[PDB]
């Protein structure tokens, strides 16, 4: 679907069996998910913001669900203020900007 | 144009009577500049991100011409590490998110 950005860009998402809701954000190179219970083996990262720094778990080749469409990709999980889908994600989905 | 999302999607913008380059950025409400030389007046604020807040300068209809597009609105300026256009901004330039 076409989506206008009057609104935040908000979608439903399926990972780790679970339902969230999460932002198509373009300023975003990775997917970064608030806390949640997912399976396996992680990595620890960091990575940087406005406001400066968090500390996140790396996940590798996790199944996302969002808004119907499947992509597996790199998740990070920790405590970002919003769930955030970003371009990494972004590009399976064929998800584009348009002006 | 449509734009892809295999790589940042900056575009040139002039504002000020300055040339800059900025992240077309669906997941940013505001349009948040690093710090730069703009004329008059503004309010402080502070806007939160990943990692915490900073305190920023807003300026209220303040032009900004995106890719060749001409926009009014507001931008806030402070420490953000790259330069945002947000969606304040993305809704009057009439762009939007497809998949
Ligand atoms: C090395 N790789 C980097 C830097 C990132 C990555 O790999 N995944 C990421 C996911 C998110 C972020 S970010 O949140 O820090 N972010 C980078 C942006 C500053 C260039 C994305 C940006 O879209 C954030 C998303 C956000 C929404 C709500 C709360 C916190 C973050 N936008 C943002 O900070 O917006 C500001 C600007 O306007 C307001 O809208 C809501 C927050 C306010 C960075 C990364």
């Amino acid at each position: 679907p076409q989506i206008t950005l009057w609104q935040r860009p908000l979608v439903t998402i399926k990972i780790g069996g679970q339902l969230k809701e999460a932002l198509l954000d373009t300023g975003a190179d990775d997917t970064v998910l608030e806390e949640m219970s997912l399976p396996g083996r992680w990595k620890p990262k960091m990575i940087g913001g406005i406001g400066g720094f968090i500390k996140v778990r790396q996940y590798d080749q996790i199944l996302i669900e969002i808004c119907g469409h499947k992509a597996i990709g790199t998740v990070l999980v920790g405590p970002t203020p919003v769930n955030i889908i970003g371009r990494n994600l972004l590009t399976q989905i064929g998800c584009t900007l348009n002006f």
